[PDB]
């Protein structure tokens, strides 16, 4: 008896990359279900004895201490923002981004990107700081929305902003970024610079400045970057679906939690 495609789909949901294992070799679905089901369980064991760490959390801790380490200033800003500060991003109600905004009140929203909280440090740090001014955030946003598109996902942007505000300087950050967690990537390009691992795009940068940076009483060059870190697990275990990397209650570190 051939596997249904009901069968079929239980055994991918217990299916790792690298099981090196056939689902046409003549073994009864209960067999091989009983199979990946011990593996699974063997590889969380594996998981609680050890090391402990969730795969998002410690990239977020790596991502923090690479740019930590450059010269950027973590930031941690509001989840839930107003919704002003979308129509000032330049979304306007026709905007099919617009859709896509999870509202909260009558006043806030869901942030669907980190730009509008960290131009608002941009403009108060410049007050305050040297130049040239180099900040990040790492943390949840959210978009109503694919093998490749969550609805609740974590960003990383950075950028910086005075002096060496240049194209060279934003792609050899993203270099250093991705040859340090091991990422290949191409670059594909007041530039738009797409980051790309074969057909799926990890990040957009930009070199500004933009006409919208007086909107946000910011008036110097900058430059800066917004990377998926969904995307960069997904590409990193080599996940054939980008919800084993997301905040999830079915998946651990890719391994299912259904056993
Ligand atoms: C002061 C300005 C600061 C600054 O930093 N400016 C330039 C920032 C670049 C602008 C940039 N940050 C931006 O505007 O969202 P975008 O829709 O382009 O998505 C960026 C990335 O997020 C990930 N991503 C987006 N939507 C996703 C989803 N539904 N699921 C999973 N990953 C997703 C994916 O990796 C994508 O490439
Ligand atoms: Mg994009």
């Amino acid at each position: 008896p051939a596997l249904t495609k009901s069968q079929t789909d239980r055994l991918e949901v217990l299916l790792n990359p690298k099981d090196e294992i056939s689902l046409n070799s003549g073994k009864p679905f209960r067999e091989l279900e009983s199979e990946l089901l011990s593996r699974r369980k063997k590889d969380l064991q594996q998981i609680y004895a050890e090391e402990r760490e969730n795969y998002l959390g410690k990239l977020e801790r790596e991502i923090t201490r690479f740019f930590v380490d450059r010269g950027f200033l973590e930031i941690k800003s509001p989840i839930l923002i107003p919704l002003e500060y979308i129509e000032r991003m330049g979304i306007d109600n026709d905007t099919e981004l617009s859709k896509q905004i999870f509202r909260v009140d009558k006043n806030f929203c869901l942030r669907p990107m980190l730009a509008p909280n960290l131009y608002n440090y941009l403009r108060k740090l410049d007050r305050a700081l040297p130049d040239p001014i180099k900040i990040f955030e790492i943390g949840p946003c959210y978009r109503k929305e694919g093998k490749e598109h969550l609805e609740e996902f974590t960003m990383l942007n950075f950028c910086q902003m005075g002096s060496g505000c240049t194209r060279e300087n934003l792609e050899s950050i993203i270099t250093d970024f991705l040859n340090h967690l091991g990422i290949d990537f191409k670059i594909v390009g007041g530039d738009t610079l797409d980051v790309m691992h074969g057909d799926l795009e990890l990040s957009s940068a930009v070199v500004g400045p933009i006409p919208l940076d007086r909107e946000w009483g910011i008036d110097k060059p900058w430059i800066g970057a917004g990377f998926g870190l969904e995307r960069l697990l997904k590409v990193k275990h080599d996940f054939k679906n980008i919800k084993r990397a997301a905040r999830s209650e079915s998946y651990y570190n890719g391994i299912s939690t259904n056993l």
